Formats: structure tokens, C-alpha cells, sequence
């Protein structure tokens, strides 16, 4: 699986959705999630992601390894996104803003 991780959080480009060929992101109020199990570690999203957020599970940075399970639990409970849409307002002062897990919606 490939994993959504903290910058995601209050930017939202949802420039990932468009390549991912199986549909398996999931949609939060200010956050994206990855489901696991539907993932098929294709890889495309990653390079998508401006906010550089999106990681394959072996590589999440020590400091965000809470996002793996993160995804996965959200991923159950969210619907589905699987078109582009406009980011969030203000995404560009948030992107490199960090532990922004503190400001995640559900
Ligand atoms: S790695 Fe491929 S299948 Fe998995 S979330 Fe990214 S685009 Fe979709
Ligand atoms: S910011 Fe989030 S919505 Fe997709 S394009 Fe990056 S993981």
C-alpha cells in the first residue's frame, strides 16, 4: 500500500486521485486517505502529490508511521474520491507547515 501522510492535511490538491487506475482514495473534510487492501502500489500518485505527502508503506518517515494505520481506519469510514477538485483555500500556507495531524478533521 502506499500511505497519505502529514502535509496532505490542510493543502488537499487531490491531484492524486486523477492517475490512481483502481480508485482507492478516500475523501476527508481537509485530508485524503489511501485504502490499503484496493491499493495496488502502482506508484503513480506519488510523483502527483505537490505536497510531497504521499509515501509506499516501507517508506513513511519514522516520525509519521502513525499515518499507516491512520489511512487505513479512515479509509473505512470516508467516501470515495475519484475526480480532481479545486485545492484547499490557502493549501500554499500550509504546504511545509509541520505536525499539522493536529489540525486533521474527520
Ligand atoms: S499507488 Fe497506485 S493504486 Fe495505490 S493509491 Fe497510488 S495510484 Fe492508487
Ligand atoms: S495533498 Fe493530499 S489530496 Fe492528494 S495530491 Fe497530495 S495526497
Amino acid at each position: 500500500a502506499f500511505v497519505v501522510t502529514d502535509n496532505c492535511i490542510k493543502c488537499k490538491y487531490t491531484d492524486c486521485v486523477e492517475v490512481c487506475p483502481v480508485d482507492c482514495f478516500y475523501e476527508g473534510p481537509n485530508f485524503l486517505v489511501i485504502h490499503p487492501d484496493e491499493c495496488i502500489d502502482c506508484a503513480l500518485c506519488e510523483p502527483e502529490c505537490g505536497a510531497q505527502a504521499i509515501f509506499s508503506e516501507d517508506e513513511v518517515p519514522e516520525d509519521m508511521q502513525e499515518f499507516i494505520q491512520l489511512n487505513a481506519e479512515l479509509a473505512e469510514v470516508w467516501p470515495n474520491i475519484t475526480e480532481k477538485k479545486d485545492p484547499l483555500p490557502d493549501a500554499e500556507d500550509w504546504d511545509g507547515v509541520k505536525g499539522k495531524l493536529q489540525h486533521l478533521e474527520r
